[PDB]
């Protein structure tokens, strides 16, 4: 009986405590466990009960690390990376993963063969050079995490090693397979077929599982034990049907599955995510150990009985050479690769060349060799270099990068760390000084031990002239990029924004600050509205000039029991090419004669279809029928029915795919905006030079209504693909203010924790369910449209009254429509097309859904802009009589004169709060729901005079010109009070009436 | 070779596609698994190949079943309960347990011997009355914790239905020893030392090594892995030593690991809690869908071919029959067990009695049975019995169960449902509401579906006179007791009560709420600090009386040499009673030559210690000399030297044990005082009546006044626990509020992501290492506590001035030191003792580190409170005329003068703030930090006149009388400011001198 039990655990313990034990020192922890293997491995080799309770572990099948350990040790990696910024280029890193391994892989031989005096074939050389191939970008990754080099580098390089592990084990397959097992006697077809059931089949086979598995998760709510077992079950299954089929080579389908089932991560819960996670880092780590430790004791108790002193030259002149070729290939490589958008710089290439370190997926392919070799000195060979390899590059490389970078860019934190962690770090002393202060004048805690408090609770920080012009102007540049990576964090924050459209603000911005002068460019942010125009625009267009039983006999299942009917016929259908004949032809005869009748019923159909009927009728033609073998399988030709039903679905998927490109282009233009209208309002009072500030505004001002126009003809491009992408952002700001609520009463004490937990239940599933919706809502109709304004909508009446005297209008292009300095004729209301609003030195662009002349029909003031059709334009026309016929008409509390002043009084309101910056942190989202809150009275009922309590937050003058009871302080309007006032008063002029906008406190 | 991969995993699929499809449907969903299984068993029994498919993990091996199904559903159970309320009555609930099961398998076994027809011997009956006496209470804690019938009810049959599956294993385990293998003789003292082995040894041995996991695992930082592994391998060596010694009685010492190392969950990360608790409800829930699937195809198929009408019959006797008991045994049994504190209703007995579901655990253990009997009937009808009975459960009851519950209490949902979640979705429809009007006005969501928004974003509820006056007074009693529980909650969400503490004072107060006429008695708090009173005191007093080298040789490993001495000496002395004899002899002859030479050095310590010398000379005595084979263990006799370092170590454990009590009790006496302390300002002005509101005021005074002077006596009786509980709760509380800040900094946008995970991560590392802190902190000296006050630190030539100018007086009990109307003397600071301050109607305990007479120094007014020691007070007496001369000799920005009246004017304005109240959710806490942020200003150099602008908050006159620039407006101190004032300045009065304090806003 073998033992393993102590084995195991020893491995468990020690690496617990190489683990805790090395965390500070700069050396990999792995090491610790490679020499105490070796120290073990001397034991066993001298005292014999340790030998019995180590042989059964150290000495194990090579099936068990080619179909247990390699595969857990790829599939963590391939699951553990985000693929969002990885699978952008995929085909390119593919590319270039592959013919870096291989080239490195020929080299790596070449040396074996001609420096070497070991007799080795070209395909025992070239399994050696597969071996010493396989890299672990860990080092570099982590050491480039925290520098803040890039994070778009960190991802391609963990991908890179991916691809480069993935292969590296597929090429060792196919020489082990030669050098060890030479009875195999593949062809160059044979080899050509393999190559494909490989490099294709593989991959599509995890590619099918993994969209299976999506399909089947999406539709389960609120149930983690499921869909766990459901992902684990699919991940055995796709690792066992590619094993029993292409060996240990089926590697990729799994990884596959890995990338695909982690950039789907939208249909399965976080507490999924996390738990999955960990799940497969504890296996991972579990096999890394088992690896270190096994590898040690048998190149302890074996290898190192069979080396000479040119066994240690060559392993140095071996790791002289894999350092050199592994600079070789990223010299003549990368250089050429400068599409990626990433191009390297001195320190990175040096970086990514010297971080090379090695891993464990060559000391298990060593070790397989080892096992599988025999008593050959083979094995020792090829153990004894991997091990000193991978203890040299463990060592040398992974204690001295940091100095090489040191070396390169002085490995310095730059200003990230300079200001900001310094910022941070005096502010929380300043508050834990403020809460400490607060507590030594307590009544119940005015004994404890202030010393320790006061030391076990500090933190520690982790880290005129034109010369003077550009001083100033790199200062103005270098705040305006500031305020807006914060801005953009705080729209993240809110939930406004997607994780990848801030990742690409925060890139952009990132990449304009480093350079001497260039601000955030359109044409950088381009390229995430503008990927809609490829081959799915084109494959969406070619299939839709495609596509008494029709009505009555329809139903959810009408078309659905031909399909069960095919489904069920397949099987008979599908034998004849892979007794029982009888009972076959019987049911091909009743179902064929129960389609000859459907035909018969639908030959009154007047034969409307020309594809499907054809082929319906040519189908009943060939079922109603060496020459009978063809005819065995020439009725088995009945699958062109599936094709019918299958154009709606790739009609939904190529839906699905434009709306996806569109939501994080829609995004990327969302924020942009906002961002430069929040920062054009904070840096007017942080710049001391006219010249200055006016050339910020006009860049920004430029930028920002190229933007605006760039997105109103893209909605204009395709309207249903915009209507569910804009639907599904007002869903999920209202669920996620639902779910602040529910958060702000549970603090209050008003909830309890259970409530709060069904509730915030309720708010996840509507969450999930929204992100299933339909990808193309139907654009509404115009009457639509005019019934859901917001001053018209709740009032049949009022509805039915504005419908009745609204009148369509059509504009082409170039036309205008209402010049400046003219009387307002009346309301417009633009339902189709972009249009321009330019007048008194501002401009602007309207698109769907938004009304002009509000003021003109409330105060009765000129025009002041000019309104030019930017494309052709169907507007909504409301004569400015029936206006004033309905103002006066409709007097109930919800008055039309009170909604229409009170949307104006917003939107005038607005800029001055964001104007007046007596806070900080006082965005347009969270200024628009504080204004929302506040409501105008009347002074008719208050007799014109209004006293002031101290219960406001922000009084604002939308109209008229103010008269205040000191001194009748007279402002004018639109203008902020000036927060040292007192009550004011009114008087009754026939020729303006001022309004007031005032806004309470929170309750 | 076994196929066994389709079972599994069809097991699982059908598991995922029963439990979605059934979620809404009254019944389990595993009595779908049983018909599917059913289904596959006669399938199976027809057609050869599902057969062949199912036939090996269908008839399993019984040791699969009993070595890791039961384990782990039994594992699963213990360890995802909470414990901290169920390990309060531990052994009365193990007790009560135990008899239940004993009884109830009792008179199975009687049933099964009078009634059946089966020649069935006492062993087989009451193995099968074990079988059917493990019961399932998943049904009625489900139906319990959202009816909100007890929180300390589900805990408690949860428990004892663990404890009950246990002792089932148990007793199935011995009489199937008796039964299936005969060969085997028994005695009376072999089956009492078997007794002893399971129910004794097995649960210490669990014990020993949760408490050894604990130890390391709390010395484990910011390493999850390390952690996960080191508890799981925990789990699996625990369960193997348990295991190989005691077959399947071992699950009692793996259910002693799984509750202690819940207890003890602040050693483990709440990652790693919920990554363990999701790993075992996984694997329970693939055990639990397994054995359901095959017992329904081995029931199927084997054991319905040997059933007749006779054995419906009894089946349908038994399930009257086990129900009958299920009555008899809660009927007289729990009754009596009234001791606990929560006492059984009609409604409760009722609802425990009759959900009564049977589980897995009988299942497997009629499997186990049916696999160890082979041929003979008894498996057959054990298997159809148990599977019967347990289908009849999982029907009638599961689906009745709610019916009987409304047919005895309406199963109504009570206030808590009727009123809160109507608050809350009413308020969440209107804040969603307020959302999509902002959203309506946009200028980019202007053309988004608003129908499909408004549809998908709303959410759905869940669910004079005497006789008068009692109406009122009910309505004032359950609106304070509302008022208390939302103060209770609000203090556990800012971190300032801990779970446990926040529990018991809410089910406290649930308790008053339901009687007709109680409040919060003090009474039942007394029961959280009082507890200390117990033998844990007792221990520590005994074990403190019993407690060139000594300096120069100390060091942290002094006596630790003579300890891992005493550990290797071990080894040779412990194998004698368990060739090799020389060399142990020649190490004992070392070891015993340099003990003789550390007594030789020892001689010169003058013989001061009187027990370890005394034992150190008779041991040199004894090492230094059929009697041999007495003397070859005689001089193993060496551990009396490991008992005079182990007493530290119990004194430390003791010490623990009291801190941790001494902790909840601080935590509930504080949470009391301020919740009455807020409660009495709020229903202040909402009462409508004087003599209602004085009660409740009088009865509000009279328990925090009781609560405080507890308090302080407990203070008084041991000071070092005291002061490390306290520290710990100041620590506790920086700690709290630096998290908040980070997270302040991080919604603001100034932090980035991976700079608020380093900063969270160090704050997570300090609260670690805070909770492992010294349980014993010493009472600092009278003059730390003289240089710790706030007025005083800082500033060294102070404290030194002060320090030397200080005295120290003495009084005994009763004495009196400062009556009302005299002059004021001096300035005191108590260090010792409580003492009581009483005069004018109010009454105060104040203990050591307060400061007493600030005011009568500072305004040099008369005393107004008697000052009357309650116990031996010792107290520090500064004279005021150096009061006056530290006064005019500082005069720098810290003034003394202006500190002293910082310090009175925070603490006199915190009630003013408290009482206004304009805002609600205004706790003490936050009042006294939006205080602490605020300043006076001196009016001298504002030419005695003050400029009011609104960017303050609150207002407040402290001293003198206002006088505002309009009318005078004349106001007197302390109050209030009125919101409606303007501009006030000041005259120069000699008398007396105004001086008021002003709060800014949040910059």
């Amino acid at each position: 009986a073998p033992k393993v039990i102590v084995f195991i655990s020893g491995s468990c313990l020690f690496g617990a405590i190489s683990r805790s034990l090395f965390k500070k020192l700069p050396i990999p922890y792995t090491v610790v466990l490679l020499i105490l293997g070796a120290i073990l491995g001397v034991v066993a080799s001298n005292v014999p009960l340790v030998e019995e309770h180590t042989r059964d572990v150290a000495h194990m099948d090579p099936h068990v690390l080619l179909q247990i350990f390699l595969p857990v040790l790829i599939f963590e990696s391939a699951f553990a990376m985000d693929v969002h910024t990885f699978m952008r280029s995929f085909s390119q890193v593919c590319i270039l993963a592959l013919f870096g391994l291989v080239v490195a892989s020929v080299l790596t031989a070449v040396l074996a063969m001609n420096l070497f005096n070991y007799n080795w074939n070209f395909s025992e050389a070239m399994m050696f050079g597969a071996i010493m191939s396989a890299t672990d970008p860990v080092a570099v990754v982590a050491l480039l995490k925290d520098l803040g080099a890039s994070k778009q580098l960190g991802t391609i390089i963990e991908g890179e090693s991916l691809l480069n592990d993935g292969c590296a084990i597929v090429i060792f397959n196919v020489f082990m397979k030669m050098v060890f097992f030479p009875q195999l006697t593949s062809t160059v077809g044979q080899n050509v077929l393999y190559f494909l059931q490989v490099a294709v089949a593989g991959p599509l086979w995890g590619y099918a599982v993994a969209k299976v598995t999506v399909f089947f998760l999406s539709h389960i709510f609120n149930d983690a034990l499921v869909e766990i077992t459901i992902t684990l079950a699919a991940t055995y299954l796709t690792y066992y049907i590619g094993d029993i089929w292409l060996e240990v080579s089926g590697v990729l389908a799994v990884v596959v599955l890995g990338l695909i089932v982690n950039a789907e991560k939208t249909s399965i819960s976080p507490e999924v995510e996390v738990f999955l996670h960990r799940f497969w880092e504890m296996l991972a780590y579990l096999a890394n150990t088992l690896i270190f430790m096994m590898v040690g004791v048998v190149v302890t108790q074996k290898a190192l009985v069979a080396v000479d002193k040119m066994d240690w030259f060559y392993l140095i002149i071996l790791y002289l050479a894999i350092t050199i070729i592994a600079g070789m290939v990223i010299s003549l490589f990368s250089p050429i690769l400068s599409r990626i958008g990433y191009g390297l710089t001195w320190r990175n290439a040096v970086i990514m060349t010297w971080g090379g370190l090695r891993g464990a997926v060559g000391l298990a392919l060593a070790l397989v060799v080892e096992n599988l070799a025999g008593n050959d000195v083979i094995g020792s060979k090829f153990l004894f270099h991997t091990a000193g390899i991978v203890v040299l590059t463990l060592v040398i490389n992974a204690t001295t990068i940091q100095t090489l970078l040191r070396i390169l860019g002085m490995s310095d934190i730059s200003i990230p760390k300079r200001l900001a962690m310094a910022g941070a770090v005096r502010r929380i002393h300043e508050g834990q000084n403020r809460t400490l202060n607060m507590l030594k004048s307590d009544r119940f805690l005015a004994d404890a031990d202030w010393d320790i408090a006061t030391a076990a609770c500090e933190i520690s920080d982790p880290y005129p002239s034109p010369r003077e012009f550009a001083d100033m102007m790199e200062e103005a540049r270098l705040r305006m990029l500031k305020a807006e990576k914060i801005s953009y964090w705080k729209q993240f924050e809110h939930g406004m924004l997607a994780r990848e459209a801030l990742r690409l603000l925060v890139q952009h911005a990132e990449v304009a600050a480093d350079e001497k002068d260039q601000f955030i460019l359109v044409d950088d942010l381009k390229k995430s509205w503008q990927i809609k125009g490829i081959y799915p625009w084109l494959k969406r267009k070619l299939e839709d000039l495609i596509s008494l039983m029709y009505k009555i006999c329809h139903h959810m299942a009408f078309e659905v029991t031909i399909n069960i009917a095919i489904v069920l016929n397949i099987v008979p259908i599908i034998m004849e090419f892979v007794d029982a004949l009888r009972i076959s032809n019987y049911v091909f005869f009743v179902i064929y004669a129960i389609e000859a009748i459907v035909k018969i019923l639908g030959l009154g159909r007047h034969y409307i279809v020309s594809h499907w009927n054809k082929f319906d009728a040519f189908i009943l033609v060939v079922a109603l029928v060496k020459v009978v073998k063809l005819f065995r399988l020439l009725r088995g030709l009945r699958m062109l029915r599936l094709t019918k039903a299958l154009i709606p679905k790739l009609i939904l998927v190529v839906n699905g795919k434009i709306n996806n490109q569109l939501s994080l282009g829609y995004d990327v233009g969302k924020g942009y905006i906002i961002g430069e209208e929040e920062v054009g309002k904070i840096i007017d009072r942080m710049v001391d030079n006219k010249k200055i500030l006016r050339e910020l505004k006009h860049i920004s001002e430029t930028g920002r209504l190229q933007v605006v126009k760039e997105l109103g003809l893209l909605q204009r491009e395709h309207p249903g693909i915009a209507v569910s992408v804009k639907t599904r952002q007002a869903i999920r700001t209202i669920l996620n203010h639902s779910r602040e609520t529910i958060h702000e009463l549970q603090g209050a004490g008003l909830l309890d924790e259970m409530e709060a937990h069904k509730l915030e239940l309720t708010v996840e599933i509507k969450m999930k369910r929204l992100m299933n919706a339909p990808s193309s809502i139907p654009p509404p109709p115009p009457e639509n449209l005019l019934k859901n304004v917001s001053w018209l909508a709740g009032d049949m009446k009022l509805i039915d009254f504005i419908k009745a005297r609204a009148s369509l209008l059509h504009f082409d292009y170039g036309e205008v429509i209402v010049r400046e300095g003219d009387e307002s004729d009346g309301l417009f209301l633009i339902v189709s097309g972009l249009v321009k609003l330019y007048g008194k030195v501002f401009e602007d662009y309207l698109t769907v859904g938004n009304v002009i002349g509000e003021m003109g029909v409330l105060t009765k003031k000129p025009r002041n802009a000019t309104v030019t059709c930017e494309t052709t334009v169907q507007v909504y026309f409301i004569t400015a009589e029936d206006m004033n016929i309905a103002i006066d008409t409709f007097t109930l509390y919800p008055s039309l004169e009170y909604r229409l002043w009170r949307v104006v009084a917003i939107r005038i309101a607005t800029p001055l709060i964001m104007e007046q910056m007596a806070f900080q942190g006082w965005t347009q989202e969270k200024v628009k729901l504080h204004l929302e809150r506040g409501y105008l009275v009347d002074l008719a009922e208050s007799h014109f005079q209004f006293n002031i309590d101290a219960t406001l937050e922000d009084v604002i003058l939308i109209n008229g010109t103010a008269y205040n009871a000191h001194t009748r302080e007279e402002i004018r309007s639109p203008c902020l009070i000036s927060r040292t006032v007192h009550k004011l008063t009114f008087q009754y002029t026939a020729t303006e009436e001022p309004r007031l906008f005032v806004v309470r406190n929170a309750e």
